[PDB]
């Protein structure tokens, strides 16, 4: 069996190459429906989103007219109407009684109105620049739920806020100077800390109480939540500043793992306006124990809100191990106002009684880990002493299912004029009822936009799984009263993401398969009158067309194989082009294999893994594999590698790619390579340490090389405490095991974003540094402008040249052969 | 002619290669002489300095026995007796009257007496710790020459005192708060900044008068010049710090070309000591005005101190664009006590006599540039009207002769009761008298520990120069009273470094060729009856003997070829090991080129140039050229370069190999490779930048890739202000014309110390953030614990094994014609 070597292209064609394949090459999203409510009009619901129309072009809002009836020897094509005049809008607000949007474009935060009273535009509006007095840029805007004419932001890590029609502003929270320098000023008010937004995908850090307090004289409260950190005590790292030619370093509080993070704690923003919408006074008001005493083992704040009526404020609160998660009622009244004066402040303690106290309404654990999820629904108080809602959990059986819970809103045994600390269980509400609304052998999604939808008429909830296959998404509707089988709304053959009405008469799929690129349709929901639990869909409109199997663009195939481990194991085969019989070709495994990810299922890759299809077309074979501990298959699947991060991926790995050399021969097993990035690069190095017989060259992207300098919330997660677990980290560190490393060269390249600050540059300097020490040889690349993705075009058209070049030049081809 | 293949070895391989090689493998210096004054004893004199015993000891104080008399059939080897018992050492302070000496090692600062009225022991002595509140380590200590029981040193950048027999101990400078960080507290006294120690090297920035003045109480007033310097409008640029799991970086003050140096000043410390010892009071003085009206024009404090007697302070002053420079002596009569109160400070203005003036004794100037030496010796003063002094300067002639000047001390023509400010010339001092003591087309030496010795009995003076050739230092003797025949005391065919005794009957020479390694050699001079000013010498014993010539080690032949810009330039040739006839071998030239520094001269290049015979003898020829800009060649020829550095360096490296090439067949022009360090490196860059025709390869370590990123003390001296210069910073900055590298990838290494604060990494991380902008490949090797040196052994070697694997597999070998 001879092996074929790929064709041995300079420097400059296989840039002419690359030019030549890109030169050919975001969808609607953000959705919403408002009803026209005009019996003589064709239109039932106008749709609000974001979109593109066009390559380079500013992400901005559109609608587009659902009529009433349809042609249905026809499909309609929805066209797009520009909602504003003349990268852009990331997001939007709505208050619906009122027709007010809210959104951030550039620096700016602009409002318009339409579909309210005011009624339905025919021409694009002008956007109203919302005007200040703020020197810095006004981060995270958000709408008041209970007065649209006002609105809040963020300014130099203090809560403002600003009223839209009287141009009044103030200032609530005086916790940061913006003059001061963050070695000494490291606290903020409203704003999610780093380990929050990049960790758990909180981007906000302050709530409006949706429902105003009216007052005796014809005014009323507006109520701000709001998380207050302070960074102090959290350790401070450099990172290279972008400008170069300055030879600075930008400050940065990094909690690395085993260290301190933000101290925390719940405050409440006490807004008085009187009976023309002025601000009368601004009480700024504090938890009446401090929050290690009334929330004990709370590490991280999770998520927060408030229940629809405003009664209560929630939230899910996470131990540090994240093996315990709590749902956490919070009142008004446990909140007095902040006081400097002890003999005024005592008084204010007595003042609020002892049956006001924090209501734990849900707990659970786990000895593998809580995933954190945006699945938490509340339903209107029928008694005042409980509270039902649903929520979703992989604690019971292993997969992620939804709860119908109701719990008993109990006055407390602690009594705090006792003055005496509570015990753990004093706050802990009794379950009266907990009815599983589903479960099975497959998980409902709660991450990346996936949610669910509560019809409270009928009575039902629609949600994403992957019930019918771990390949897909779907969408799916199911009873929360008498939950029985569970109705598919979406075809099989593609994977589904989905939206659906407030009005729950509709839904939104964006959908694709490895074949086709994504679609975007509009579906009518029925249901015969007989049951309305039987529901049944339409196709009603297209919203974005797909542009169709695309030229030079060959997809892979789905593998499966059954491990020894006792899991079936999904892959992605590419054949190289044009294959000739009785010859073997080399290799290329692309791999991330970390948690929280999924690279193998039926959705369209030539978009983001275009390059794979030209590897495949220069002649190299490419597979991918998702190892045990990516998602999509259940806890007991990711929990695999707990404590043990590095250990078993390349097994996997392995025995899928010996499962295609024996069913495939043309599979050069002599000329492998791997490539990543982030956990794909750190597998990389790991791949050659381990199995440097398989293995010829890795080539790792942002790697993780030692877990000590990986930040809390992660590390902690999937490998405990560094103290609690010192083998685990060592043997997961690649930087500690620099020795294993090949005496070869032409074997290890390392790539690395210079200005990275998720996986800091260190990782690969200090690789460097124990591999120069152990005289081992490697290639090096820098990316000076870039941060953890690459985002300047040119960087990235490097990025894919070198690569190219680099596997021509070490694997690929003749010359490669003749280099031992 | 057959192309030469150097034999493909693979990593383990050379790993192993240069292991044998290496296993095989710090002179004594700080001389100095003391008289035994023992009639009836066998030796004169106690040489003492330092020196490193073995291969892996520390550095410290050794002695050896001049005797009176020696076998002349015989050859004396000193033996080297330890001083010191410590239970290291890069300098010594010593007073003749006590015999105590004064030294810092490692964290503490000792004393301990040796050779006065003490006597001399006969093993090693055990010094006494010097006591000390301090908290941080103290630096820069020196004997008061008026009181050897009182020291100074720095803390915490201000001086502070000590008294080693009472344990006093006093601050006598509150500029500096170390509690305050970097950012905010830019003050300190005493200490010589960045550029001046690194470009000008000057290393301390205070001077004990060497003379006591006695008080009519019975005490006495002991007194301290010092430089105050404020860096707080210098810019502050960050530098990665060594501990890389902190991934923080340290604070540095930078002064980068066209920007602000430190705003310097001159202090006055009066020390009022009792009859006993005891300090009375310290007053801290200032100039009577400020520092810029005194000393219009100047930028650099140079160099500083006292004349013999204690009567004045000297300074030698440089402008900005280092093209003048000023003598200057400084009255202590023009410090003034430092008031608050300004009504008593106008009182302390007008008590000073407008009599009191500084002295501007010399002063010259350079259409090139005034480069700062360490020769300044001034007489004793016959008359308060005169001073005598020698100087050596470039100005006159182009090359660097001795000078004895008598210059009249006037009163000048300002007077500070008038209330106006001084012109330009006011301070200068008329010249009497100004004679050459030598003269001719060869250089006296001023720099790295190169001085004169001045013998005022006999009226001669000692200095080193270039005379007998360019290419050997020795040691001559002249009479500065009727200046003529200059006497050379060294013998032609090496090149040596010499001190003389301060008593000037002895020298002693470290000296080597480029066959045999460097020895450490004492000869006695002596003069004939009928004439003192006759000086002879005579071996008279060895101090460090040879190596012999050296196994594994052959050394180049030194050529010289007639330039087109008509001057002679000087080379070194290795010549491959078994050169075979009717062959072809692949050259490499390393390169320095820079200002300040000669490579091609006679001395032993068998240990710092060792890998130059290593490359050699696997077959490559090797040529060092020193182009135009060199030193040890007079200013003219140093000069060739000024404003347009990096656009004449390559004509003379590419001349002098097409000079080779003509004269010799085995030298392969189609496969030359460059390769050097610092400017080096830089031309390394310009060589494949400008010249890809000749050059294959280029290896740049540690490169200048952008001017302007360099400091003001050495870029503004060779190129100007960059607003007076903008061609010649452009076209010499790498960086900015990153499209004229080649587009084939394997022609371009950047090495390069990560924590190099000197010559900064963002050199390197710049230079590829535009050649990834022009799609250009480069390869990158990083030391991480390295700085502009590599001093750690494992970076050495590492450093040196992919060296050599990298010229193999892209310059020598087979693969490497294979792989164009």
């Amino acid at each position: 069996l001879e092996p074929f070597y790929v064709e041995r292209y300079s420097w400059s064609q296989l840039k002419k190459l690359l030019a030549d394949t890109r030169k050919y090459h975001k969808a609607p999203h953000d959705f919403m429906f408002v009803k026209r409510n005009d019996p003589d009009g064709p239109h039932s619901d106008r749709i609000y989103y974001l979109a593109m129309s066009g390559e380079n072009r500013e992400n901005t809002l559109f609608y587009s007219e659902i009529p009433k009836t349809i042609n249905r020897a026809a499909v309609l094509m929805l066209s797009w109407k520009p909602l504003l005049d003349l990268v852009g809008i990331a997001s939007y607000d709505y208050h619906q009684g009122s027709g007010t949007f809210l959104f951030q474009a550039g620096s700016g935060i602009y409002h318009v109105k339409d579909g309210g009273p005011q009624g339905f535009t025919q021409q694009p509006l002008r956007p109203n620049l919302v005007e200040t007095s703020c020197p810095n840029i006004r981060m995270d805007p958000k709408l008041c739920p209970a007065d649209p004419d006002w609105i809040a932001f963020i300014h130099s890590n203090d809560i403002w806020i600003s009223n839209i029609v009287t141009r009044e502003e103030r200032r609530l929270t005086y916790v940061h100077n913006e003059l001061a320098n963050m070695e000494e000023d490291a606290r903020s008010a409203g704003v999610a800390t780093f380990v929050l937004q990049e960790e758990f995908d909180r981007y906000s850090g302050y709530w409006w109480c949706p429902k105003a307090e009216t007052t005796p004289s014809g005014g009323k409260i507006l109520r701000i939540l709001y998380e207050e950190n302070d960074e102090s005590e959290v350790e401070i790292i450099h990172v290279t500043s972008p400008m170069l030619e300055t030879r600075r370093a930008d400050s940065f509080r990094y909690p690395k793992t085993g260290t301190a993070n933000p101290k925390v704690t719940f405050k409440m923003s006490e807004i008085m306006i009187d009976a023309e919408g002025r601000i009368i006074d601004v009480i700024d008001k504090e938890l009446i124990q401090p929050f290690e005493i009334l929330f004990e083992g709370v590490e991280y704040i999770a998520r927060a809100g408030w229940t629809p009526e405003g009664k209560y404020a929630w939230s899910i609160l996470l131990d540090r191990s994240q093996t315990r998660l709590q749902i956490v009622l919070i009142s008004p009244e446990l909140f007095i106002p902040v006081e400097d004066d002890v003999m005024e402040r005592q008084r204010l303690i007595e003042s609020v009684p002892d049956s006001v106290t924090p209501l734990i309404i849900y707990e659970e654990t786990t000895d593998i880990w809580i995933n954190i999820h945006d699945i938490f629904h509340v339903f209107p108080q029928s008694h005042e002493e409980e509270i039902e809602f649903i929520f979703a959990s992989e604690c019971k059986t292993g997969f992620r299912h939804l709860y119908k819970i109701t719990s008993i809103l109990k006055e407390s045994k602690y009594k705090r004029s006792s003055g005496g600390l509570p015990a753990p269980s004093d706050f802990k509400c009794p379950i009266k009822e907990e009815i599983a609304i589903t479960s099975g052998e497959w998980e409902v999604l709660g991450r990346h936009g996936s949610n669910i939808q509560v019809d409270e008429v009928r009575r039902l909830v629609y949600f994403e799984g992957t019930k019918d296959s771990p390949l897909e998404h779907h969408l799916y509707v199911v009873s929360y009263v008498n939950p029985g089988e569970v109705t598919r709304l979406t075809d099989r053959g593609y994977s589904h993401s989905c939206c659906i009405s407030q009005h729950c008469d509709f839904f939104i799929s964006k959908y694709s398969n490895q074949k086709n690129p994504h679609c975007v349709s509009l579906y009518k929901l029925s249901s015969p009158e007989d049951d309305p639990t039987c529901k049944t869909k339409e196709f009603w409109a297209t919203i974005l067309d797909s542009a169709g199997p695309l030229p030079d663009y060959t997809p892979p195939e789905i593998f499966s194989f059954e491990s020894t481990t006792g899991f079936t194991l999904y892959g992605m085969l590419y054949k190289p082009h044009d294959l000739q019989p009785g010859k073997k070709y080399p290799t290329v495994l692309f791999i991330y294999g970390g948690p929280q990810v999924q690279l193998v299922n039926n959705r369209f890759k030539g978009v983001k893994y275009f390059r794979l299809n030209t590897l495949a077309s220069l002649g190299y074979v490419v597979v991918v594999i998702d190892n045990r501990g990516s998602c999509h298959r259940g806890l007991k699947f990711e929990g695999a590698f707990k404590y043990k991060m590095g250990q078993i991926e390349i097994d996997d790995q392995v025995e899928g790619l010996q499962y295609l050399a024996s069913r495939y021969d043309f599979i050069d097993l002599d000329r492998v390579g791997i490539h990543g990035w982030s956990y794909g690069g750190y597998l990389s190095l790991m791949a050659l340490m381990q199995r440097s017989d398989i293995f010829r060259v890795a080539i790792a992207g942002a790697p993780v090389t030692l877990w000590i300098f990986y930040d809390t919330g992660y590390t902690e997660r999937y490998m405990g405490h560094p103290d609690q677990n010192e083998q685990g980290y060592y043997l997961g560190s690649v930087a500690m095991q620099a020795e294993k490393f090949p005496s070869e060269p032409n074997r290890l390249l390392l790539l690395h974003g210079f200005l990275d600050e998720n996986v800091h540059f260190a990782h690969t300097s200090i690789l460097l540094s124990f591999l120069v020490r152990a005289g081992k040889p490697y290639d090096l690349q820098i990316y000076p402008q870039e941060r953890h993705s690459i985002r300047v075009p040119e960087s990235g058209e490097h990025y894919e040249l070198h690569l190219l070049h680099y596997l021509q030049e070490n694997l690929g081809s003749r010359i490669a052969a003749l280099k031992v």
